[PDB]
């Protein structure tokens, strides 16, 4: 049913001890920021590898700074709590870990810095699809992405996802698997829960960070692997809607989404299939990295030996 | 400490029975919509008057429709639950009532229509300031209001308030009481938790609804009272920033905020004071209406006799 | 197969005489403007009624002025040619008439005033659906309406319809009957080939002309009939996307489209059905006007007696 | 008068056989896309060189995909038809070739994918000005360029040219030779029928493709020649209006326009003349390439031996 | 050569006494705001009539408040100084009066409230053209009007006129008499030194104040006279570019410009001439008002008897 | 009190001879453009070093060209006049020099090319803070930066500073030292009188020139020194608001401002202090360059030997 433990406000506690009142956190949720972190289980080594844990912890501390949450937790404490929780839950398999920080008050929605900062970390089993060949059909949404003027997409805020839900609900009702956003200027931004890459003429293209997107750690990883392992040109730039319709390949990338091939965009089929040849290479390389089977990228992994 | 009861998913329950898990509602909160409703206690009559309850219930049903929450609760059930909760709590004094609806799943942030719709209603004591002469100093925020392109302000969504908090935190750190927003086109919108009115040359001016604001019930009330009781001209129109600096009077209006006079905007003082003469008249008329002391507007009140 | 005649460059000619070269008009088409005009056949009177012919002729002369076509044809000549063509074709039934004006040169796409102005008028049988109860399911498009900055929608230019086709192709591939547009500011504009009306709380709402729409003659007609015959309030104003989801009724209006009820918008159902009660009244009144069965509006009709 | 032949729907036919009805293609023209291709005659070799034919054919297939025209013609068939038509016309001199594809139906303007795809190719004599020293006086237009939100400029659609004509008519009435566009954000885009380059401090500057321009093949050619033959720095970037007023040199480039020097922009004279020194070098190099007198760039030429 | 006197910092002084250093006011000019006021000489009465002096004085006090100039001068003092200067100059003829207020410091361009407020008033002969039938040819500028986001056009600031000069220089170099502006949204704003009115179908149309214009006193005057004397409908609303091309009449209005008919806009001729029939009526009525020959509007005039 | 001399219209004159009338230059100021130039006194060498004089003179000639001032002064004459004035004033200490050019007429605000071009140069003592460790607290303004659509920020126009003053007055009233601007798209632009740099992860970031900023000579200098002396990566790119809150260091740069460290931005503290380590290095290197103590950059200095 539930994991054995969670982490909450500087301590590991049994799951059933984290009882609260229905009314306690609705106002707090408007302040909340979070991370998505994966642990990949290597049965041959008896080790969980938590992927880019310090980078995720640093981004959570940045998000919390941008919300104006008083300082309460450090990067090293978030890292250590994650390791301690994954070991104590004693689940030997792939996991998805969600640290979530919030400021509690004003049970009252419309100032953050007068509130107290709290955090929990919740680790649950989650399967990987990196051994599976699958693809999604995407649409561009009629709803525009949040931007720096109103709700900065650099901040990984729960509230941002209300805009994600406009797009993801439209995609589902209109017969698509997933939605991509345009920014207010009409340029390509990101997906509802991932960044997007395009392959054309043997090069990788992705919206630059100032297109109004999350600074995706899976995006950064893919840029490094594409340049370093495959020797590909990668362009971080402004990207137009119609050029993406002509892509040879496309894929989403994100911690939960891993590397998710895109078969079509607004019913324009990616010419080289899904996963196409370069996407297949990147998904296979990414898989060997996160499972601790590529020594070149060991510095990205935090091992948790579970004996 | 706490009210005796709350209402949750079609039943009144004792407060202490509404226990839940820490992890239960974070994803749900991204779907959530809510109302703010006041009950005003008339000790002479032994009656609570809930103000424009059906209008609030109808707006909540509209918000829930716009989020795409499956149909579960009706307008008549929301009204009746509110009456039943205010009576059962047996608190003979002014209250603030928050119905909050949410869709629960995907404990997973980035489709609503596959989720189940839930709701609670929480009524707590809240004082009125309508017998008090006070005023606030406002600033226009450096942060822009959400708009129809990204997060429609007609929908009373919890997530909208992340944008309110950008502005309200800036106002507090910059030495102001409260913030006003501009919309993306640079026109005046609303406050962080209220609509705004301006008085100039004996007429009332307020941003039109398509300026990108909540369709405030207190705004509608004030328009009716200004025209019907005081015989004033009221203009619902596009409003510019600099014209508001020259206002004779200004005020916020909202269910929680009631009628809150504004003394200055970006350190431009309202010429006729705060509350100025017309604001004083409207605050006094509004007070006599909501306490059940003006028979002309009885159709706005839901009485709860508490014997 | 084909009508007996058409009108071309100041004369009626037999259909088969209007032969031209494949290469003759591609460049000309970028300059072209047109009208849609209906003739309604009244078998009891032996008369075709051409609806608001002078208004259509005047708009065509305005469009041609805005394209900068040299003066060649007058309003009275367009009216007379239409009457002469409908009589000479000797088709006793409902028709749709398309005058189309173009400037020919530079067989060369990227100045109009150095070109010669030409025009034809093509009248063909077209059925009316005004005795039929039917409705369409609409979506708002991901593609934005043309605006005054780039391609003024007041000008009834053929080229405008490339933007209509972006939206109408998306609607069809996404399982809708018809598309509605937002303008660049995110406000409701028009349909791909019609204006749109909304009914809420017993009043009619339609985007104002400066929302970036054609100055629809069917729109003007409906405003007059709603105010004069039904006594309804009609608001020409800025209209938001989400308010239209809450409409009691909605309908398209246009010369070809007549009055076309809308059952839903982005899968939000119009509460009072389609045709709803007010839409039904307007469609029935409009039908009695255009068939010459309402003497109050005779001044809108041009009769062509066909003996 | 006319060329001997044209190509239409998979066959070469005598010119006089391509007769059609006046009414046949007006609706089709709203779907239409096209290319401009030059053939350069080398009398010493008895060979026509068609410049970058496969690149033009590929762009036409992309445009047709973006319009959603059913698949009917291939890249290899467009190339072969062009070669076959230039040879069969037996005109030994410079030509301009226009393939034009259209979808025919709905003789009815406001879905493409239900239509049948057709195409013709029209080759006519056209002189080169590459041995001539001439320059144009440009203005920036008061009319804004089409953008991805409304009418993507990557698609070489006939309808786009209605926006070109707003600008080119203004330039002519205001005493200029040619117009340049700003995009909606106010940045430099393209000319009405060409891309634009600027020379300042010995480097070449041109608007990046996401400024909202056609992906000009003459632009690509000029970038290659500037870097490879002249060793110049070339910057593809966002370009401001006022910086272009300070350019040392400027020029248009396009298939029909070739390399067309600009003497002034809004009556600011280019400091180094027109053609200035670098423009002269590029025009001379481009001329030697397209006439088959530079073996380094042979892979750009398709020779048609005409004996 | 020069007037006898000017007014400066609370006193009338002989002209030749207002000597200053070249370097004294360049930084001050960035803070400066001003008014334009006319005096009309009635030789039959021996009286100068200063038109709407208190309204001009009030707008200057508003401009100075918006710049944040410390309070130094009152409305009554500005009025009295104007009267005193026009009498002391002893010029019996039409005048144009410029009060100009500035804040002096930081001889240092990039805080106002730490500066001292100063003002002068300069009255000079200026002829009226209200007995003359003349018209101007206008263009819409390629340069956009200042808006509330960057430089509010309600404030009558000297610096605003740098944007006026972009447009007025373009008009002159492009062979027009005068320029009209579009605002950033592409809607009609104002002229470079006047507001604009359009006449179509017997009604008057003018951009609403929130289109981003000065709140012109001549505009207000014309609205009153059109409604009260002529019984015309006047619409203050958003106005589109292309509708103005179809106007029957058009005119500029402003204190210096008086009522200046517009013959054409971007070489579209106003159908009913310039001055057209309604413009002629308004110019004649305005003339009889400002010369003290219409008792209905005496309350607009400040008489200065000069014996 | 005052310097001995100034330069005006091709000649050096004693200060007291530059007397003018109060009314002479208000209209002229709307046309005016200027430069800020520093002279740094090296007592050991007996030499003033004027920093990048030719670059400043060239930018002034560009500004004057963009205003459309008739040609009157050359770059070499501006350079020589500056040298001649600094020597003749015989002030042996640090100076700030302001050339200011204006066009005089139409004493009449709303065409430049019909006016006569004039210029003065004013040199005054000004201290350097380059031996001082100090920092400023910045805010982002609620007022937007001027852009190419309305008032190009490349032109160093006096009128631009009205927009600077909106921001600098807000910063002062809101308890900050200095203001930073966003451009209309919401991206980081410049300060009110300087460009801005950010340091993060050991690299330098600054808004690209097309973000809507002055082409700062101190910015160019800092880019050269950072790359050439320190070997740092420098990124000229679009910059977001929230990324700047996370900067390790930040600083303003400009001729008057020199290198001015920023301690915080909207009350987000720069992690590595102010001046932080890289800022300290750049300020020290810049100081040794401008005082003639670094032979590598001698070509930037104009020496004036004062014996
Ligand atoms: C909106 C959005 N964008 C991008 C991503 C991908 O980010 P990361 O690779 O760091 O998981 C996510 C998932 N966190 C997301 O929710
Ligand atoms: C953003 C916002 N705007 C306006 C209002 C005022 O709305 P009402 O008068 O219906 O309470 C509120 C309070 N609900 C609000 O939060
Ligand atoms: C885009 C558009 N808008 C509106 C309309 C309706 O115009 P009318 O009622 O004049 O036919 C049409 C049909 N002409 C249209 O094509
Ligand atoms: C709008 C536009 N832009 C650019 C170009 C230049 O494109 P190319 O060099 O591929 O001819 C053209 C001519 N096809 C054009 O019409
Ligand atoms: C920009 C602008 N707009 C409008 C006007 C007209 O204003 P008024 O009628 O008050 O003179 C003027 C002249 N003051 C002006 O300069
Ligand atoms: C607005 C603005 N921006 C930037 C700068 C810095 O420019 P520079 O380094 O050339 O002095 C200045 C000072 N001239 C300025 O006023
Ligand atoms: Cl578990
Ligand atoms: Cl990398
Ligand atoms: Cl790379
Ligand atoms: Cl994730
Ligand atoms: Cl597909
Ligand atoms: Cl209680
Ligand atoms: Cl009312
Ligand atoms: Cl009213
Ligand atoms: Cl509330
Ligand atoms: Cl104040
Ligand atoms: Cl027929
Ligand atoms: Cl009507
Ligand atoms: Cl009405
Ligand atoms: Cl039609
Ligand atoms: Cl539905
Ligand atoms: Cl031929
Ligand atoms: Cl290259
Ligand atoms: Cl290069
Ligand atoms: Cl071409
Ligand atoms: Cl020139
Ligand atoms: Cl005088
Ligand atoms: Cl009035
Ligand atoms: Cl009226
Ligand atoms: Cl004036
Ligand atoms: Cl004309
Ligand atoms: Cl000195
Ligand atoms: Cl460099
Ligand atoms: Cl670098
Ligand atoms: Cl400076
Ligand atoms: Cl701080």
């Amino acid at each position: 049913e539930n994991p054995k433990y969670l982490w909450w406000n500087h301590r590991i506690i049994p799951w059933e001890e984290a009882t609260v009142h229905l009314t306690d956190y609705w106002w707090a949720s408007v302040t909340a920021v979070f991370e998505g972190i994966r642990g990949y289980w290597n049965n041959a080594e008896g080790e969980m590898y938590i992927f880019r844990l310090e980078d995720h912890a640093r981004r959570l501390e940045q998000s919390m700074q941008l919300i104006r949450m008083p300082k309460e937790f450090t990067v090293d404490e978030i890292c250590q709590a994650t390791i301690d929780l994954v070991r104590a839950n004693d689940y030997r398999g792939d996991v998805y870990i969600m640290p979530l920080a919030y400021a509690v008050g004003n049970k009252a929605f419309s100032v953050v810095g007068d509130r107290t900062t709290e955090m929990f970390i919740y680790s649950r089993p989650a399967v990987s699809r990196l051994e599976e060949d699958f693809s999604l059909h995407a649409c561009y949404s009629s709803w525009t992405r949040i931007n720096e003027r109103v709700l900065p997409p650099r901040i990984k805020a729960l509230a941002n996802y209300r805009n994600s839900q406009l797009a993801s609900s439209e995609a589902a009702m209109n017969g698509y698997d997933t939605a991509l956003f345009l920014n207010p200027e009409g340029k390509v931004a990101e997906g509802t829960g991932s960044c997007v890459f395009f392959v054309r003429k043997g090069k990788l293209i992705t919206p630059d960070i100032t297109s109004g997107i999350l600074e995706s750690i899976t995006r950064d990883t893919v840029i490094h692997l594409a340049r370093e392992v495959l020797g590909l040109e990668v362009e971080e730039r402004v990207v137009d809607r119609t050029e993406t319709y002509l892509a040879d390949e496309a894929f989403l990338c994100g911690t939960h989404a891993e590397i998710t091939p895109i078969a079509s965009i607004d019913r324009h089929e990616m010419k080289h299939g899904a996963p196409g040849p370069i996407t297949r290479q990147l998904r296979d390389i990414y898989r060997e990295v996160v499972y601790g089977r590529d020594f070149r990228y060991r510095n990205w992994l935090t091992p948790v030996g579970m004996g």
